[PDB]
């Protein structure tokens, strides 16, 4: 078992660095039942991460499995090109009925990174058909991530990710994040912070020129660097930023979705309406791979004209056994009311994380619905962060293992500062939230005695 | 006639000109200049405000310039400097060097400012990937600035009125916040802490882009486009910082502010920065033969500089002879004259009375640097309300473009960013021409408040 080289001689993992399997079993999950994940030895771990944000109704679920088959065996597959087939269609018009506003026509995606690419092709070819043909540049926040194919790798603003394969589409711009953990300014003022790092993106317009700008990309919880939650006004300012400039509002709900913060679409948590959301991950609980470009009945009208046509598709979108699979996601949230859940928990899931803030190493807890983050410093009034050696010897070295060692999946990252992000099945509960809470305590308690004079 | 000749219009397609304007009306002809005058074809004289476009440092009517041009061209007046030299290219490009700051010693000569600024961020591409930083190649320069017109320069230049009709461009340049403490949105009455936040803007784009990433920011000495705006306290002290601590060039881009224009040769030194590399060009010659420069650090020549190395880049007509022989019969001038000293001793003067202007109510600020000055134009100073597009079009381009002509002053009256008039007169104008300017601006200003209120 621990000298199988199976996977390391074959599986090349994604953002994985294989050399670390060389030698090394690579840790493998072989079971899932509820909010646990179980690997090939038998151990059992707390899912905290739904898997990578996306098992939102909790793994073993056979209805999900039994809607797969029963779909399977009618018709697996036939594309949507020029046809339809009744699951894709059902479910196109659910998650319109669901999303606010004119959002009334779903364009449908096997994942995040392609929903993000049709929305930026979509805004591009919109503003040709209504003759502002110079609209193309689109607007998105430091740190966050986007996908991978290289049109949403320009919306990624994680430079690493991005330079071993610059240069991409042109017309990618970025503006500061919502971090107020470390606001540069107006830190202490939430609503005067909000209006600010809004109008950041009034600026870059007007330094690229909004004739020249397509659309502005957001999460409504920002993912990477650790959960930044919109301050109180910011989205309503960025929607007036977009309305006075003619340029598209594109709410990225890969992770927010599908009742991550309590809501179906996760603009609706904010009270905000945006052109487009995109969407994937949660919308099957991750049962089968989809996702969707949903998209204002503004924006479709042109194309919706004559003889025109949205040049753009992907053979497995709108798949008619994920789409019966999402059908079947959506009916257990109806009938378990997960989106309620969320919302009557997700108080309690913070405070219960908040007992963590009496630790040395704890700077602060930060996030919205099931979705957290605790970014970890060296001194927390100073708000002093890890040195690098300290982040490749405590964060990843230490804490990293010793968090799925004592029962805990989750995330430890350093694409900002050094964070632990949770965002378990929306089945969690209180004990679920104990849980999490003791498992971190132990670690971040050992982890402390690692870092020298602190 | 002259009124209803058309040569012009039918055949010089002028430069950033809306040409509809001369189908029906002649266009304006400059024949001769004499000192810090030009005079049209009807012999009516006009005070040089600008020195033709920020160029004429000595004055029109140079015959030691005009002798300079012909003894070379009877000479040689064209040799290449590919693979071979000329003298007076040597000459200019040593007297250059021990002028330039630091280590600043290398010359490569164009003819025109964006050929220069093109020089400097293609070298500092190849810098790069020479010293084996191969994804270092992104450019940062401030909102508003104008870099030139060649579509590399124009990638830098931030005005994207400019820009929209020729995108896509080069990729890789990323703007940021210019140096207006008039309308800072933060700081404004604090201009070290304004100098602070401006340059930290710098570093924050460097993050936003990674820093392996990026290869040079282009700052001017005193922003021209957007009004005159002169660096805060510490501002280019703090890029320079930046620039070092990410390993990123800074260019100082001295097309206009280079050769006395702030009473220095180069005009790092009247700020006391020394940057990677400096663009030249305008006032080199005072604007009588075409040539500029990218002055460049030994540091970066370095690589260039060994074994079987080579900058991939030139122009026919950079380091001209003639051009060459001009610039160091010019430089001569400054030097006899004492032009530089002429206006650091004189810079004070000249900013004092033009604030005398404050007491107008169309005047909200008076700001610059050296003999470079703008002034902004207001619907109202206490609450600093700009003119509305129609006030612009109507007061600006209607009234006052033509009044300050009509009235004795050639000069630029734009709004690139807000309503301003700018001036930038030959480095041997002295209290008498700065008498002239701010009575013609008294007079046409006075007027153009009127009406701004008639209607
Ligand atoms: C906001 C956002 N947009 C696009 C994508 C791309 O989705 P696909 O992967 O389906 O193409 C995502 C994906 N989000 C995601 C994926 C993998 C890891 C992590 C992490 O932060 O650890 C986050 C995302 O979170
Ligand atoms: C800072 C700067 N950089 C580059 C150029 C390009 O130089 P060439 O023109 O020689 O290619 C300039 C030129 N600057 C310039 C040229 C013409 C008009 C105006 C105006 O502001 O009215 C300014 C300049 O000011
Ligand atoms: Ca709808
Ligand atoms: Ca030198
Ligand atoms: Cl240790």
């Amino acid at each position: 078992k621990d000298l199988s080289r199976t996977a390391y001689d074959h599986l090349w993992m994604h953002f994985t660095r294989m050399s670390s399997y060389e030698s090394a079993p690579v840790p493998t999950i072989v079971r899932g039942e509820g909010t646990y994940i179980f690997d090939d030895q038998g151990r059992r771990y707390l899912d905290g991460l739904a898997g990578l944000f996306v098992v939102q109704a909790g793994h073993g679920r056979t209805e999900l499995a039994e809607a797969a088959s029963k779909q399977a065996q009618d018709l697996a597959f036939f594309p949507i090109w020029s046809y339809a087939h009744p699951k894709a269609v059902e479910l196109a018009e659910r998650l319109a009925h669901e999303a606010p506003g004119d959002l009334n026509k779903v364009f449908f995606t096997t994942g995040g990174g392609e929903a993000v690419e049709t929305a930026w092709k979509l805004a591009k070819q919109y503003f040709k058909l209504t003759g502002k043909p110079t609209k193309h540049k689109v607007i998105s926040r430091a740190v966050a991530y986007h996908g991978t194919p290289q049109g949403a790798l320009s919306i990624t603003g994680l430079p690493a990710l991005k330079a071993p394969f610059e240069p991409l589409v042109p017309g990618a711009h970025k503006v500061p994040n919502t971090n107020i953990y470390r606001a540069p300014l107006f830190g202490d003022d939430p609503e005067a912070f909000g209006r600010w790092a809004a109008d950041q993106i009034e600026q870059q317009i007007l330094f690229e020129g909004p004739e020249t700008v397509a659309a502005v990309f957001l999460e409504p919880v920002q993912n990477a660097g650790g959960c930044f939650p919109p301050p109180p006004g910011y989205f309503q300012r960025v929607r007036e930023i977009c309305d006075q400039y003619d340029v598209l509002l594109v709410s990225d709900e890969v992770i927010c979705a599908f009742g991550r913060l309590g809501t179906t679409f996760a603009c609706d948590k904010f009270g905000y309406v945006p052109d487009m959301i995109t969407c994937a991950k949660g919308m099957t609980s991750g049962y089968s791979p989809i996702g969707a470009c949903i998209i204002s009945d503004r924006l479709a009208e042109p194309f919706y004209q004559g003889d025109n046509t949205f040049l753009h598709g992907y053979t497995f979108g709108g798949h008619p056994v994920s789409s019966a699979v999402a059908l079947a996601n959506l009916d257990i949230f109806d009938r378990e009311g997960l989106n309620q859940h969320v919302l009557d928990n997700e108080g309690t899931f913070f405070a219960t994380l908040q007992k963590l803030h009496d630790l040395p190493i704890v700077g602060d807890v930060r996030g919205n619905g099931f979705f957290y983050g605790i970014e970890l410093v060296k001194d927390k009034a100073t708000k002093e962060t890890f040195t690098e050696e300290e982040t490749e010897r405590v964060l990843y070295g230490f804490l990293s293992k010793a968090l799925f060692d004592n029962g805990l999946y989750c995330r430890a990252d350093d694409r900002g500062d050094p964070v632990i992000q949770l965002a378990p099945p929306l089945i969690s509960d209180q004990s679920t939230f104990d849980e999490i809470e003791g498992i971190l305590r132990t670690v971040l308690t050992e982890a402390w005695t690692k870092l020298h004079h602190h």
